[PDB]
């Protein structure tokens, strides 16, 4: 879509609400990648079957995050994690959009953080939400833990009303790096947040914290698509706003859809990005 100058964004969004035009727009987002030769052979390989948290959520072959290969006794692939490189506001591969690790993929996850020089994780889920398992705890409750060759140590935790920051060290014990996790803890278990400011605030604090990071920021929720996508669009659009005073949700989203399936999974989430940014702009 066109870049909308911030001055006209509130009206653009009010007009979408009044015309009920979000449904049609989100419907073009959903079909925007069917003609591009995208494949997901790795995600569907029998060796990887237990590494996927959800059978309908795959990591496209061209943009999937590859792990280095190991030759193990079982002879099975080891280059695979359900995650994808995703572009940001004029920064190719600014994010890794990942599913929440399982117990069986926590070592893979840490190995991805090591091999891809990740220093920030953004987590937008609780572990269990109203009886639904969303994500396994992949970090030590207290002190230290080993996940294969990866030693994670929790140096400190700051708890705030809407998110928590955990400060870890990561070591590859086959040979320290700081990794900071921003964990948003108040996303409702259904729907989208009723109030956008806490989410805005989280996004801004995270963005400060990653502002000099040389490698990608890992973003996950449970499937790594809906809430993950919503964060990615918010973060990138706050950058667009600051640097060009414009917003382009529709075009940006269509582009990242080529990198990972279902990023911004629901129309509600699409709408919530727009409402959150109107609010941001109006103060
Ligand atoms: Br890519
Ligand atoms: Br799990
Ligand atoms: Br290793
Ligand atoms: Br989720």
């Amino acid at each position: 879509g066109p870049a909308i100058p911030i001055k006209h964004f509130p009206k653009h969004v009010a007009d979408l609400h009044a015309s009920s035009g979000f449904t049609e727009e989100f419907e073009e987002v959903q079909s925007c990648t069917v003609d591009l030769g995208i494949t997901a052979d790795s995600s569907n390989h029998p060796d990887n079957k237990h590494k996927n948290r959800y059978i309908n959520i795959v990591a496209y072959d061209h943009s999937r995050v590859k792990l280095a290969q190991l030759a193990e006794k079982d002879g099975k692939l080891t280059d695979y994690i359900n995650a994808n490189y995703v572009d940001g506001y004029n920064r190719p591969k600014a994010y890794i959009a990942a599913q929440g690790p399982l117990k069986s993929t926590a070592e893979d996850f840490w190995r991805m953080i090591w091999e891809h020089n990740v220093e920030v994780i953004v987590m937008i889920t609780n572990l269990v939400e109203k009886g639904r398992r969303k994500c396994d705890q992949y970090w030590p409750a207290d002190g230290s833990e080993e996940y294969g060759n990866f030693l994670v140590t929790q140096k400190s935790v700051q708890v705030l009303a809407y998110y928590t920051v955990r400060n870890f060290t990561l070591r590859n014990t086959k040979i320290g790096r700081v990794v900071t996790q921003y964990h948003y803890t108040q996303w409702p278990d259904m729907g989208v947040p009723e109030y956008s400011l806490p989410v805005l605030t989280f996004v801004r604090k995270a963005a400060y914290a990653k502002r000099h990071a040389v490698g990608p920021v890992v973003v996950h929720c449970s499937a790594g698509v809906g809430r993950t996508g919503t964060y990615i669009v918010l973060d990138s659009m706050l950058q667009q706003i600051q640097h060009e005073g414009t917003v382009n949700i529709f075009g940006f989203l269509k582009h990242i859809r080529s990198q990972r399936n279902y990023l911004v999974q629901t129309e509600e989430q699409y709408v919530f990005i727009h409402d959150t940014l109107v609010e941001a702009i109006l103060s």
